[PDB]
C-alpha cells in the first residue's frame, strides 16, 4: 500500500520523480494528454508542454511490472463504452433490469480502445471511498503491465494502451445505492500510435519479401496500382462500375491485388489509423453536420453511426502512426483501426521504390464495426476518434 509506493519511489529517477510531482498537480490535465496526445502533429507534440511530462511518467510506470495477471478498480463513465445516457442519476439508488440489459446489449461482443494515464485501487471501493459514476470496472492486467502506487492517501498509476472486453456485468451495491460491475479483460494488438519509426521498423520486418509471394500477374498489377492505378480502380469500385457498367480487365486486376492482400496475412492483432475525409461518412466539406464544434452534430453523428457497420467498396490505405499530416490538415474524422490477427493487408511501404510512408492497405468492400466515438479538440477544431473493428 503506503509501504509499497515508498519502496517503488527508490527505483524512480529525479526526471521521473519530478513527472510524478506535476501529476499530483495537474493529474486531470496531464491524463487527458495522455489520451490524445499521439492525434497531432509532430511539431505539436514537441512543443506540448505536457510531453515531457508524459514520456517520464510513461517511463516511471514501466520499471515496476506485475509479475501476474493483476485485478484493478476505477469508475468509469458509461459513456465510455458507447453508451451515451445516465445508468441512474447520483441522487437515485436503483438501476432497472431494463436499464441494466440496456447496458448490457449495448457493450455487448465489442472491443473497447482504452488509453492514457489511469489512477486505480487495488480494493473494491466501499462505503467511505469516492464513487464518481454508477459503473465499476474490475479489469484484469496481464502480467508485466507496468503498474506506479505513490504517495499523495495513497493511489497507484497505470496507462492504459489497449483494447478491453466486457466478459461480465453484474448489478452491486454499495452503500445502500445499485452500481453495475463490469468485469473486463484486455485483448492485446500492435499500437504504434505515434511512434511511426517502429512500425516501419514492424512493417518492413513482415512485408520485405511480400512480392515474393507475388505471382508475376499479381505483382503487375500491385504495381499498377501503387504507381496511380488505384485512382481509376477505386473509382469503379465507388461508383458501383461492376453492376452499373462492367469492366473485366479492372475485375481482374481488383482480383489480383485482393488475392495479393491474403497472401502474407496481418500476422497479429494490429491497430491503424486513417484520417478520413467528409465524404466516406454521407457529408462534404460544406455540410453544416461536419461543424462538430456543435455539440448537436457530435449526437446526430453518433446516433448514425455509433455501434454500426462502415464499408467501403473501394481499396482502404490506413497508417501504422495516428499522428497529422498537413495533407490531412481539413479531415475531422480519424478512423482507428483494430485489424484482427490473419486479416488480408499488406504493409505497402516495405516495397523498396514506394513512395508512401507507413502505409497499410486493406481488401476493397472491408466492413468496419464502429464500437465508440470520442470527441477532442484540435486547436479550435473539434474532431472525431472513430474506434473501429475490421470484421473479415
Ligand atoms: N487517408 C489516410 O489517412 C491515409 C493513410 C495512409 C495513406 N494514405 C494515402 O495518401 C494519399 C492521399 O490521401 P487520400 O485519403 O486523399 O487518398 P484516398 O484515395 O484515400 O482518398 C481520395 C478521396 O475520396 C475519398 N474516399 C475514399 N473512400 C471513399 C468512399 N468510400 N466514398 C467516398 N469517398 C471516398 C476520400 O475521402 C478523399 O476525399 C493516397 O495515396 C492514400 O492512399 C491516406
Amino acid at each position: 500500500e503506503r509501504k509499497e509506493a515508498e519502496r517503488i519511489e527508490q527505483k524512480l529517477e529525479r526526471s521521473e520523480k519530478e513527472a510524478l510531482e506535476s501529476y499530483k498537480k495537474d493529474s486531470v490535465e496531464i491524463s487527458k494528454y495522455s489520451q490524445t496526445r499521439n492525434y497531432f502533429y509532430d511539431y505539436q507534440i514537441e512543443a506540448n508542454s505536457r510531453e515531457k511530462e508524459y514520456k517520464e511518467l510513461r517511463n516511471a510506470i514501466s520499471k515496476n511490472k506485475i509479475d501476474k495477471p493483476m485485478y484493478v478498480y476505477y469508475f468509469e463513465s458509461p459513456e465510455k463504452f458507447a453508451f451515451n445516457k445516465v445508468i441512474r442519476t447520483e441522487n437515485q439508488n436503483e438501476i432497472s433490469l431494463e436499464k441494466f440489459n440496456e447496458f448490457k446489449e449495448t457493450i455487448q461482443n465489442k472491443l473497447f480502445k482504452q488509453d492514457g494515464f489511469k489512477d486505480i485501487s487495488l480494493y473494491e471501493p466501499g462505503k467511505g471511498d469516492e464513487k464518481p459514476t454508477p459503473l465499476l470496472m474490475h479489469l484484469k492486467l496481464p502480467r508485466n503491465t507496468g503498474m506506479l502506487p505513490y504517495t499523495n492517501n495513497v493511489s497507484t498509476l497505470i496507462e492504459q494502451g489497449y483494447s478491453i472486453k466486457i466478459d461480465k456485468i453484474v448489478r452491486i451495491v454499495i452503500d445502500g445505492k445499485h452500481y453495475i460491475k463490469a468485469e473486463a479483460s484486455v485483448v492485446s494488438s500492435l499500437d504504434f500510435k505515434d511512434d511511426v519509426s517502429k512500425g516501419d521498423s514492424w512493417g518492413k520486418a513482415n512485408y520485405n519479401d511480400w512480392s515474393n509471394k507475388l505471382t508475376p500477374n499479381e505483382l503487375a498489377d500491385v504495381n499498377d496500382y501503387m504507381r496511380g492505378g488505384y485512382t481509376a480502380i477505386n473509382n469503379y469500385l465507388i461508383s458501383n462500375g461492376p453492376v452499373n457498367n462492367p469492366n473485366p480487365e479492372l475485375d481482374s486486376k481488383i482480383t489480383n491485388i485482393e488475392n495479393a492482400l491474403k497472401r502474407e496475412p496481418i500476422p497479429t492483432n494490429l491497430t491503424v489509423y486513417r484520417r478520413s475525409g467528409p465524404q466516406e461518412f454521407g457529408l462534404t466539406l460544406t455540410s453544416p453536420e461536419y461543424d462538430f464544434n456543435k455539440l448537436e452534430n457530435i449526437d446526430a453523428f453518433k446516433s448514425k453511426w455509433e455501434g454500426q457497420a462502415l464499408s467501403y467498396p473501394n481499396f482502404i490505405s490506413t497508417s501504422i502512426g495516428s499522428v497529422n499530416m498537413s495533407a490531412f490538415a481539413k479531415r475531422k474524422i480519424v478512423l482507428r483501426i483494430t485489424i484482427p490477427k490473419g486479416s488480408p493487408g499488406a504493409y505497402l511501404s516495405a516495397i523498396p521504390g514506394y513512395a508512401g510512408e507507413y502505409e497499410v492497405l486493406l481488401n476493397h468492400g472491408s466492413k468496419f464495426k464502429i464500437n465508440k466515438i470520442d470527441s477532442y479538440k484540435d486547436g479550435t477544431i473539434t474532431k472525431l476518434i472513430v474506434d473501429a473493428t475490421l470484421i473479415p
